[PDB]
């Protein structure tokens, strides 16, 4: 019970979501190579399906 | 029985078929060796028999 209370109001909800998103954002202004875009991206893929707790 | 099995929202995962289908079209035109072959083949099928979250 405390665990959805602070899941779902008061702390971070979308953990995932929000690093996913900021992610993408600290990487906007950087002008980063094809080689690395594709890496990070298939890589925040990985980190969009697994659960939280995954170690 | 065989309906009673399929009219059930407890069935084999979406998400999974969409795996299985892909890596078999993924293997579709190799020139797959056998080892590998048999070897996917079973992995597959506990794939199937997995749950989606388990590690």
């Amino acid at each position: 019970q405390l665990k959805i209370i602070k899941k779902e109001l008061g702390l971070e909800k979308d953990d995932k979501d929000a690093i996913e998103e900021k992610f993408r954002e600290r990487l906007k202004e950087l002008v980063v190579p094809k080689h690395v875009m594709d890496v990070v991206d298939e890589e925040l893929s990985k980190l969009g399906l697994l659960d939280n707790h995954s170690s």
